[PDB]
């Protein structure tokens, strides 16, 4: 037996559905300010920074050996300044050995030595 499927056209409105813009794409008469905050979609620090930078089309430099989850007070940080966000994060993250900063539209994550404050 053979059931040769002959090429048949579909029905609907995908062909007639055209995408274009007669008016302006996005008229926003205000200085857009993205709020950098921890969300229930990141899960880990890496993913959080990824989303943060991605939204503003910025780059990320994760120089950490592994990806860690949010310590807790991260979601309590909600600022429109990426520089301030990193500044606040690095303050509470320092205890974990993580220092985040922003340089040249790039987020740089560097580990800080806080395992032994009285070492030789």
């Amino acid at each position: 037996g053979s059931h040769m499927t002959k090429p048949a056209p579909d029905f609907g409105g995908r062909w007639k559905h055209v995408n274009h813009f007669d008016e302006a794409p996005t008229e926003i008469p205000l200085y857009t300010s993205y709020t950098y905050q921890a969300t229930p979609m990141d899960g880990t620090l890496k993913t959080m920074l990824e989303r943060w930078a991605a939204d503003s089309n910025m780059q990320l430099s994760y120089n950490l050996p592994s990806d860690y989850t949010l310590i807790g007070p991260v979601s309590a940080i909600s600022t429109t300044s990426v520089q301030q966000a990193a500044t606040e994060l690095s303050a509470v993250y320092a205890a974990q050995g993580v220092s985040v900063s922003v340089s040249a539209n790039k987020l740089l994550v560097q580990p800080v030595p806080v395992s032994s404050g009285a070492k030789l």
